[PDB]
């Protein structure tokens, strides 16, 4: 079945709780596998101890730059970048999990969780999962963002991994 993974998130060292995500390995196996492995840390790098560096209220919460912590970095389990797998899954509403990118075929490790329907991204960002549980936690993260994307508190993935 599809992987169930988790992110435990704090704000300035205070727990906000757990986001549980389903990864759609049945539709985007390569993209799913990348995210799953970055949650477990099994390749010797990944998301644990990294940040949500760009959070825009009424839009999305962005994370995954575990090298530079500012949107310029990250890498995949495959190498520095990997192709756009497919655009089968769409940005249908809040809780969609999708890959951030710098253009076509530039997926690395950065990702975003939508807090609205972001359909203008369809065909441009690879959607690969959604929030199973903890949309309230996502909303808390969202609350520490700003229209610029800068966060007012340090938002940290203190733990992460795979439930099933
Ligand atoms: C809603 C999300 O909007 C975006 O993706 C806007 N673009 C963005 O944040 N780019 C950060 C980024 C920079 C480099 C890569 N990768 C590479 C070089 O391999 C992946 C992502
Ligand atoms: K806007
Ligand atoms: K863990």
């Amino acid at each position: 079945g599809n992987p169930l993974v988790y992110l435990d998130v704090d704000a300035n060292g205070k727990p906000l709780g757990r986001v549980v995500l389903e990864l759609k390995a049945d539709v985007v196996p390569k993209t799913a596998e990348n995210f799953r492995a970055l949650c477990t840390g099994e390749k010797g790098f990944g998301y644990k101890g990294s940040t949500f560096h760009r959070v825009i209220p009424s839009f999305m919460c962005q994370a995954g730059d575990f090298t530079n912590h500012n949107g310029t970095g990250g890498k995949s389990i495959y190498g520095s970048r990997f192709p756009d797998e497919n655009f089968t899954l769409k940005h249908v509403g809040p809780g969609v999990l999708s890959m951030a990118n710098a253009g076509p075929n530039t997926n690395g490790s950065q990702f975003f969780i939508c807090t609205i329907k972001t359909d203008w991204l369809d065909g441009k960002h690879v959607v690969f999962g959604h929030v199973i549980e903890g949309m309230d936690v996502v909303k808390k993260i969202e609350s520490f963002g700003s229209k610029s994307g800068r966060t007012s508190k340090k938002i940290v993935i203190t733990d992460c991994g795979q439930l099933s």
